[PDB]
């Protein structure tokens, strides 16, 4: 369990940006979005080597304590080793995901949340920088 | 309040990066470190009017929950409506507070902490960066 940030206040349209350090034998690491650690509007997580998936990003939401339907991405542009960058923004119906290599994506928003007002990382990426619209 | 962050591990010598943007109308901000909450081994209060104190940078510590006796610093290269940058480091004695324009104090490591666990940042100052070196 990495960085835990919450109050973050992120309004729709505003860009949280991370940047971190992916491990030379990293399997997956995460990023969570929404309102604490029950109430996700985002989970996204880049799976290199885990739960028997190779080179996949799978993203959900978390409603209530309870997961959502899972949706898989078909481009991977994260290598081990490397530094990474990860950008999001919303609106009220989609995450917008932008990601290294000229990758982007939305992800439906499926919780009622005004703002962003949490953030947790966990596992295999270092992170160097977080900024904030 | 503003920003909260926990699982910082920031180590001695490693260097915790915050810029933001000073309000327009601040009276005084805080940006407080430590372990949790009730471990402060910083609380850096710059005070342009407030609680007795004009363009003085107050700082504390907090044990348990129970205050300590407050430092007042010498310089203060803050303005109203303004980006600022604070940059801090601790060992086994000392956190080392990099202020604006060349600036920098020390603050004795009070409670002994060999990491940083836990940011927060209330009043007058909002956070738009964070990074670690
Ligand atoms: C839909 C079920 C079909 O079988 C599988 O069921 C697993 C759950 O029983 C699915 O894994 C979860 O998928 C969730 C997203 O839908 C989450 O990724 C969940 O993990 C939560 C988690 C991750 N981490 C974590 N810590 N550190 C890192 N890197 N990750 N901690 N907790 C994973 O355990 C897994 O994605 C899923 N497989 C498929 C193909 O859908
Ligand atoms: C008639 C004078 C009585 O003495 C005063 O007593 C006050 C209350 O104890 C002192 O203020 C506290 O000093 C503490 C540090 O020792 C803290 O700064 C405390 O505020 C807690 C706080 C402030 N903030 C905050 N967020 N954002 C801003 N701007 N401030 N968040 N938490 C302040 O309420 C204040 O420093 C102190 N001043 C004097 C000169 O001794």
């Amino acid at each position: 369990c990495g960085l835990v940030a919450s109050n973050l206040n992120l309004k729709p349209g505003e860009c949280l940006r991370v940047r971190g350090e992916v491990a030379p034998d990293a399997k997956s690491f995460v990023l969570n979005l929404g309102k604490d650690s029950n109430n996700l509007c985002l989970h996204f997580n880049p799976r290199f080597n885990a739960h028997g998936d190779a080179n996949t990003i799978v993203c959900n939401s978390k409603d209530g304590g309870a997961w959502g339907t899972e949706q898989r991405e078909a481009v991977f542009p994260f290598q081990p080793g490397s530094v990474a960058e990860v950008c999001i923004t919303f609106d009220q119906a989609n995450l917008t995901v932008k990601l290294p290599d000229g990758y982007e994506f939305k992800f439906p928003n499926r919780l009622n949340l005004e703002a962003i007002n949490y953030m947790a990382a966990d596992g295999d990426f270092k992170i160097k920088c977080v900024a904030f619209d």
